[PDB]
C-alpha cells in the first residue's frame, strides 16, 4: 500500500532540505503524509493513528 | 485504512523523535517512509518502497 496518497504526485520522489540556521525555535515535521501543511505536522497523525491503529508521529528539531 | 508504519517500535503508541538543532551534524537525513532499518535516519529503503507500491516518498534533510 502507498504511504502518500495525495501530496505532490507529479514529483517522483518528495525530498525536503532545510538549512538548520534558518529553522525557528521549534520545527515539527510530518512523517505521516496526511498533514494539510506538509512538510510540517498539523496533528493529522492523531486522526491517522486512531482510524488505522498505527503509531506514527512527527520529527521535532528544537532550540536548546 | 492502511497503516503507514508496519514493523517499527510497535510497543510505542506514538513514535516521535526530538533533536536539538545545535546537536545536529553538517547533514542529517531523516526517514519519512517508516521502512528504514536505521529509523529515524534514512538508509535508502524509500527507493524499494516507491518501486513496489508506485509511491513517491523521500527523506527530510537538515543541513
Ligand atoms: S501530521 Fe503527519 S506526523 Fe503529524
Ligand atoms: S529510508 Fe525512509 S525516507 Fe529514506
Amino acid at each position: 500500500a502507498m504511504i502518500n496518497l495525495h501530496i505532490q504526485k507529479d514529483n517522483p520522489k518528495i525530498v525536503h532540505a532545510f538549512d538548520g540556521e534558518d529553522l525557528g525555535d521549534k520545527a515539527v515535521y510530518c512523517r505521516c503524509w496526511r498533514s494539510k501543511k506538509f512538510p510540517f505536522c498539523d496533528g493529522a497523525h492523531t486522526k491517522h493513528n486512531e482510524e488505522t491503529g498505527d503509531n506514527v508521529g512527527p520529527l521535532i528539531i528544537k532550540k536548546k
